[PDB]
């Protein structure tokens, strides 16, 4: 349901920052958590995306990052 845009994504790091559209704190975003039929999907700096804020431990984290 929720969505926002990608601040930076590195696949060769495995992972990247995202910054909430509300204007929460930057999420935790990996590109193994992508949730995606096709497997060309591609992430960068601004990249728009859709997701899920859960609660965690060290913080809440994204998940079931969509490329829209």
């Amino acid at each position: 349901m929720s969505k926002g845009i990608v601040k930076w994504f590195n696949s060769d790091k495995g992972f990247g920052f995202i910054t909430p559209e509300d204007g929460s704190k930057d999420l935790f975003v990996h590109h193994s958590e992508i949730q995606s039929g096709g497997e060309y999907a591609t992430l960068a700096d601004g990249q728009t995306v859709e997701y899920e804020v859960g609660q965690g431990q060290k913080g809440p984290c994204a998940n079931k990052v969509v490329a829209v």
